[PDB]
Formats: C-alpha cells, sequence, structure tokens
DNA sequence: CAGCTCCATGAT
DNA sequence: GCAGTGCTCGCATGGAGCTG
DNA sequence: GAGCACTGC
C-alpha cells in the first residue's frame, strides 16, 4: 500500500491551486475565517509572485470572509458571486497560455525535422510508435512527477523523492573495490546532509563545477547511512532560481538508448513549436460555453501544464473533442433517420395478453418493461433501432417474439436476421413451435432450401400473408420483396445498412448478449435510441465457478471423466503460444471423445462444428478462438478456461456462459499460471461476479475499454450529457 | 520463452 | 557528405511485471 | 563520451 498512500497524504495545503480549491471546498460548504487564515500562512510558491495575483486576491479572500456575520441570503449572492471569480482566478493565473507565432510548418516529417533528434534517435523513437511529429503529440506523458512543493531540510521522509533546497559544500569522491562515491553535501545552515552519487565521477566536475552556490536538490532518501543520519541519493541539483524547475514536469514512456531527461530536453524544444499549428476543430460558439481551451494551449497543457487545473483544462477540452466526434456522427444518422421518417400502428392486447397467459413460468418485471418499451416505440410515428440487451438466458428470446406478434398484429410483416444457416434452422423451430402456432406463417428462406420452394416462398413474401422470413443476411444479398415490413430483428455481430419500405424506416431491433455499461451504451452507440437491459430470471441458478491452480489441473481434467461419465461435456480453451495438437493427442491421453477448432480459420460454420458437438460428436471439445454466443451444447456441464486473463473480463464471461444450459447446474474452472495480484485481483472478482453488467462496470474501470483506440476519456460522465446539449449541431 | 521497461540497489 | 566546435545530458546490473 | 546542431569546405 506504501507509494499509493504516502505522496496522496502530504498533498493538499499549500500552493495556490490547492488553495483555490480548498476555498471552493469551502463556500461549497462554510467557510471557517478561522481557517483560510492559517492557509494563507503556510502558502509557498512562484504564482504568488504576481502584484495583482496578489491584490487581486485580498479583495477576493476579503468579499469571502464576511460570509458568515451573514444571514441566508446575505450569504448566497455572496457566494456564487466567488465560485464565479474562482474560476476566473484559474482562468487568468493557472493556465500557461501558449502564445504563439512566427510560423506554423506542418506535416509528417519522417520526426528529423524534429529537433535534437537524429539518426539512431530516429529508430529509437520508432519503437515508440513515434514517426511524423502528430506523432510526437498524440504521445502524451506516462505520468507526471511534480515539485513544485519543497521541503525542508529535516524533515525528509525516509524513503522518498522529495526536493529540497539549500547550499552545497562538499565534494568527496571514494573509490573502493567495483566501487566508487561521489559526495557533496548540502546545507540549509543547521544542518548539513550527505547527498551521494555511485557510478558517476562526471558529476565531480559539475558538483565540484558548482560548490558555491545553494540550490535545488532532487532525489530520494534512504534510511542507512549505518552512521546514521538518512543520506540522500541520486538528486538532480540543479543551479537555479527556479520558480521554473519547481514545476510539474512529465514522464514519457522510455526505450533504452533514451531517458527522461533526454525525452524531456526534446519534447521541451518541440511541442511549443508544434502546438502552435493545428487548424481549431470545433466552433468558437461551443468553446464559449463550457470553457476549455481551443487546442494548441490544450495539447501545450498535456506536456507542460502549471497546474494540475491546466492539465485537466487540457485532457477536459482534449477528451470533449474526441466524444463530440462521436455523438456528432450520431445525430448525423439519427437526424437522416428522421428524413426518412419511419411509420406506427395501433395493437390488439390480444395476441400478448394469449401469449403471455400461454406461457407456464412468470415474467419479469423487466421483461415486462422491455415490452412496455418496445409496442411504444413501435407506435411512435418514427422509427425504432431499439437494443434487446441481456445476459444469455434473462428472456431475450421471450420479448423478441412478443415484438414479432405485435408487429404482425399490427399489419406488417416482419424479418428475422441471424448469422448463421446452422443458427436459422435452429431458431425457427423455436419462432414456431413457440409461436406454438396461433395463425402465423413463418419460413426460413436459406439456400439449403430447394430452388423452388425459394420460389414458393419468395414470392409468398412479395405479397401476402408469410408473416415472418427467418433466415441469414442471405436475404439482403438476393433482394427480397414484400410491400409491407413492419421491423427487422437481429442477433449479433454478421461478418464485415437498414431497411426501407416504400421510403419510410423499418423498425429495427438488435439482441445482444453482452451487455455494456450504459455510458459506453450511450458513447460508442447511443444512436441506438435504447437499450431495454434485462435484470434475470428464476429457478435460474448458476455457474459454480471455481478458480484452480495449475498442478491440480489433472485434477480438473478428472472431474469431467466424471460429469462427462455420468452424460455431460466439457470445453477446454487454450489460448496461443501446434501446441494445440501436442495439446490435443497428449489430452487423448483423456483418451476417454475429442474435436478441436482451431478458430481464426475461421469459416463461420464454426458451428457446423458446434452443432457435431451438440447432438453428440465431440464429448468434449478444445477451444483457441474464444467460441461465441450462439449454437447451445444442451448437455455441456462443464467448462474449462486455461492460462486465462488475457481474455478481456469479458469473454471469459462468454466462455462461462455457454454452459449451463438445462438446469444442469454446470460448472467452470480456470487452470491459472503465477501472475499474481492486479491479473488475480480481477478473476476472484470475477468468480463472485453473479452479474455480468457489474462486469462491464468492472471491466472499465480497470482496463480501458479493450472491446481505433480513446485518446482520453476515463470515466466522467458530465461530458457525455455535456454531449447530448451543444451536441445537436 | 523471450524481449523490454521500470524501479531499486550498489559500500565501511 | 564528412570533419571540427561546442551543447546537453551521461552508471550498470538484476529482479521486476507485461505482451507476443 | 553519445547524439545532434551548426559552420565550413
Ligand atoms: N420469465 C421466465 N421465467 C422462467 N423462465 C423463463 C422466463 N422467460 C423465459 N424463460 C425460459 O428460460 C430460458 C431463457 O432464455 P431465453 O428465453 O431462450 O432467451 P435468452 O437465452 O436469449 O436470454 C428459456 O428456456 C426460456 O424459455
Ligand atoms: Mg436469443
Amino acid at each position: 500500500f506504501t507509494s499509493s498512500l504516502f505522496l496522496w497524504g502530504e498533498a493538499l495545503p499549500t500552493l495556490l491551486e490547492e488553495f483555490l480549491n480548498e476555498v471552493e471546498k469551502m463556500l461549497k460548504n462554510q467557510v471557517n475565517t478561522r481557517r483560510i487564515h492559517q492557509l494563507l500562512k503556510e502558502l509557498d510558491d512562484p504564482l504568488l509572485e504576481n502584484k495583482d495575483l496578489e491584490e487581486k486576491l485580498q479583495a477576493f479572500l476579503d468579499y469571502v470572509k464576511e460570509i458568515p456575520n451573514l444571514p441566508e441570503a446575505r450569504k448566497r449572492y455572496r457566494i456564487q458571486k466567488s465560485l464565479e471569480m474562482i474560476e476566473k482566478l484559474r482562468s487568468w493565473f493557472l493556465i500557461d497560455y501558449l502564445e504563439c507565432s512566427g510560423e506554423e510548418v506542418d506535416l509528417s516529417t519522417d520526426i528529423q525535422y524534429a529537433k535534437g533528434v537524429g539518426p539512431n534517435r530516429k529508430k529509437k523513437l520508432k519503437k515508440l510508435g513515434i514517426e511524423t511529429l502528430r506523432d510526437l503529440l498524440e504521445f502524451f506523458p506516462r505520468d507526471y512527477e511534480d515539485r513544485r512543493k519543497i521541503f525542508k531540510l529535516n524533515d525528509l521522509l525516509p524513503g522518498e523523492k522529495v526536493t529540497t533546497q539549500g547550499k552545497i559544500v562538499s565534494v568527496e569522491t571514494k573509490k573502493f573495490q567495483n566501487m566508487n562515491i561521489l559526495t557533496a553535501v548540502l546545507s540549509d545552515g543547521l544542518v548539513h546532509v550527505p547527498l551521494k552519487w555511485f557510478n558517476q565521477d562526471y558529476l565531480q566536475t559539475y558538483l565540484k563545477q558548482l560548490t558555491g552556490k545553494e540550490v535545488f536538490v532532487t532525489g530520494t532518501v534512504k534510511s542507512n547511512a549505518y552512521t546514521g543520519q538518512y543520506e540522500i541519493h541520486n538528486a538532480e541539483v540543479t543551479p537555479k532560481e527556479g520558480e521554473y524547475v519547481r514545476r510539474i514536469l512529465p514522464i514519457y514512456r522510455l526505450t533504452s538508448g533514451i531517458s527522461q531527461k533526454q525525452m524531456r530536453k526534446i519534447f521541451e524544444e518541440n511541442i511549443p513549436s508544434l502546438c502552435c499549428s493545428l487548424k481549431e476543430t470545433l466552433p468558437e460558439r461551443i468553446l464559449e460555453k463550457r470553457k476549455l481551451l481551443g487546442v494548441k494551449d490544450a495539447y501545450y497543457g498535456m506536456h507542460f501544464p502549471k497546474t494540475f487545473y491546466h492539465l485537466e483544462k487540457a485532457r477536459e477540452r482534449l477528451a470533449y473533442e474526441e466524444l463530440f466526434v462521436l455523438q456528432l456522427a450520431f445525430q448525423k444518422i439519427r437526424k437522416e433517420r428522421e428524413k426518412h421518417g419511419g411509420i406506427p400502428k395501433k395493437i390488439e392486447g390480444k395476441l400478448a395478453e394469449e401469449f403471455i397467459k400461454s406461457l407456464p413460468f412468470k415474467l419479469t418485471n423487466a421483461q415486462k418493461r422491455a415490452h412496455q418499451e418496445i409496442r411504444n416505440d413501435m407506435i411512435s410515428e418514427k422509427p425504432m433501432n431499439r437494443l434487446l440487451q441481456g445476459d444469455v438466458g434473462s428472456g431475450k428470446t421471450v420479448v423478441a417474439q412478443l415484438a414479432i406478434l405485435d408487429n404482425y398484429e399490427a399489419g406488417f410483416q416482419t424479418a428475422f436476421m441471424v448469422p448463421t444457416s446452422i443458427l436459422a434452422i435452429q431458431h425457427y423451430r423455436r419462432t414456431v413451435e413457440s409461436f406454438s402456432k396461433f395463425n402465423i406463417h413463418v419460413a426460413l428462406l436459406i439456400g439449403a432450401t430447394t430452388p423452388s420452394e425459394k420460389e414458393k416462398i419468395k414470392s409468398g413474401l412479395r405479397n401476402g400473408q408469410i408473416d415472418v422470413v427467418i433466415g441469414t443476411h442471405a436475404l439482403i444479398q438476393e433482394d427480397v420483396h414484400f410491400k409491407n415490413l413492419g421491423l427487422v430483428i437481429i442477433d449479433e455481430q454478421h461478418r464485415f445498412e437498414a431497411l426501407m419500405n416504400k421510403g419510410k424506416m423499418v423498425d429495427t431491433l438488435v439482441m445482444s448478449a453482452t451487455p455494456i455499461p450504459r455510458s459506453m451504451a450511450l458513447a460508442f452507440y447511443g444512436d441506438l435510441d435504447v437499450t431495454v437491459i434485462d435484470e434475470m430470471p428464476p429457478g435460474r441458478k448458476e455457474v459454480q465457478t471455481m478458480l484452480v491452480p495449475m498442478d491440480r489441473v489433472n485434477e480438473v481434467y478428472e472431474f469431467v471423466r466424471q460429469e462427462v461419465m455420468r452424460g455431460g461435456q466439457a470445453f477446454i480453451v487454450y489460448p496461443l503460444i501446434k501446441s494445440a495438437v501436442e495439446m490435443y493427442e497428449y489430452l487423448s491421453k483423456e483418451v476417454f471423445k475429442l474435436g478441436l477448432m482451431h478458430g481464426r480459420l475461421s469459416q463461420e460454420e464454426k458451428d457446423r462444428v458446434m452443432l457435431e458437438f451438440a447432438e453428440g460428436r465431440y464429448d468434449i471439445l478444445v477451444s483457441t478462438t474464444v467460441i461465441e454466443v450462439g449454437i447451445d451444447v444442451p448437455r455441456a456441464n462443464v467448462m474449462v478456461i486455461e492460462n486465462p486473463e488475457r481474455f478481456g473480463l469479458a469473454q471469459l464471461h462468454q466462455l462461462r456462459g455457454r454452459v449451463g444450459r438445462g438446469g444442469q447446474e454446470a460448472y467452470c474452472f480456470l487452470v491459472v499460471g503465477d501472475v499474481g495480484e492486479e491479473a488475480m485481483e480481477r478473476l476472484r472478482f470475477f468468480t463472485l461476479n453473479t452479474d455480468g453488467f457489474k462486469i462491464a462496470e468492472y471491466d472499465l474501470k480497470t482496463r480501458g475499454p479493450g472491446e481505433k483506440q480513446h485518446g482520453l476519456s476515463g470515466f466522467k460522465v458530465a461530458d457525455l450529457y455535456r454531449d447530448l446539449k451543444l451536441l445537436e449541431w
């Protein structure tokens, strides 16, 4: 917990921003005259040395202090009057406004134009994916080491990079065996504090190059020098005046070759230059609305801020920007739908009331909602693009079927789409035996079907009472007709379009097995007016998920021999490292019923194979290619992911999903190797996560969206709304 | 199994 | 394009988690 | 000293 907790601690008092900060916290709650007066005592830092800033302030701190000796109203206008000025202040002072000129040059150079960079660095730098120069901005720091704050000498906190100050009087160098030692030492006045260097002599020069002045030293502390008194190693001792080395300064990815001090001076010398050249992107009317910097400065800020406030204002600008890009394209779609327009219709509680009472089980207040929502949106004078989202076995299917009656019941006909012929056939059965009948004629049209039959069908649709067609994105590729088509159901990712009747829009509905938390929903997809998400069905018991060490792997192996001997089946997934084949017939020392599926060898008659698994031809399987949310092998009691977490926390879900059906009270182990905490911190979490959305919650908070590549927004969301509003035009 | 990075140590 | 100043910044090794 | 800019031939 050490690091993750110490700098954190000694990080509140003593620097304008922190100050301003707190004061805002001050008001947003309650002053404390007393207090202020003690914050001001602790202030320290170069920013303050501005006249107004100082004058400007008094005025301020003076206005505030009055709060308390003030009844209710007397307090308000008082407050907002403030708050406004802080931000007012912050904007004035806290940012290093990049005042620009000379003139822009602007392309993708092969980076040698870069200054300081040269041949070998050329190659070095490209190990970081840095060609071009745009390449040299879109490349922001790992992190930031700050400094501004200077520690006193004799308060060195045992074991920590600090930056203290003082003279320096002592340049000794010591040689031993396979080691030297360079020392000079720093003298506040009273204290004197060893400051030691290892296999560097040069330093000798500089330090001597120096003896005289007082300076700023930046290093670490060490609990040794068993003679006592702490010893500071590794520092930097810059001559000084450092109003200008009492700054935040970045930390970039490195690459044997370069050094921070290197890489830095290299950003130090170009960024200001480049930044400057960037045609603004979003219009000035916006900017003004919400208040964070154009670009130049923003990009500026990500490298060389002087207020974490800066940096904040910089991501914030830099991130809204790129959500804009999305929500722009969205409406820009959503609108085009407003053109072509949609169609509604009336609806007979008849059907559903029937369907619903027909079933055995209950229904959920969830699916109920799925329902109230679909109807209504279909009904509405325009399109519907809902997303029926849920978690394998939540009741997605049912619901779809109501969509299917309601639409039929209305007047028009629906058209089910699905990635695979094998899946079509299979779905078909259900919608019918499901529809168990009433009075609806539903088809499939899959190319397997005999040419005539096709014909009898096609024609069936061109006119009349073929009520639903079940097929692949086969339909759309041949060019079918029917002059009423009131909806299109979809299952999932079909490889790699919308439908219009005469010219209006077709009620579109898309179901998915792999959840996605609302923000991500509303941010990469959003355009799917909604997602009526599911909260799950009863009687439903769930996978006893277990996590198992390796070695004991032959343990699980056996557990199957059983369950599988008692008539069940077992997946076995092994990522990438041929071994597979080696993993295979060494696994027919599990002699018994095995099948393979290399995977991305990806004919998507993968199901071809699963069918055959579900039918009972490969007692057990063998992965690679994380199997998908598809044809469902019933008997499959147990699952086995190995050397995981290479798998997102979701593919694993996928996998867990795939095994259970029945009640079957299925089971899924996961062999592990070594790895650790953060890794297993996660797994551990998986296993007890009854619920696959709090999964995504959790996949986000930890690894950024693995599911090209977002530069900037790690869930704060006021943006994703800041969007909707500004984000029409 | 390897190739790289990042971090912490190295001296009586 | 190579040859001569004059800058800035320069340890090395070993175990470490990470991705391929 | 490595790497690079910059100046000159
Ligand atoms: N309300 C319910 N209560 C109990 N079982 C239900 C309920 N709704 C659906 N089921 C059944 O439980 C399983 C749910 O999965 P399903 O409805 O096929 O959709 P999906 O797997 O896509 O979520 C099916 O057997 C379905 O028939
Ligand atoms: Mg389904």
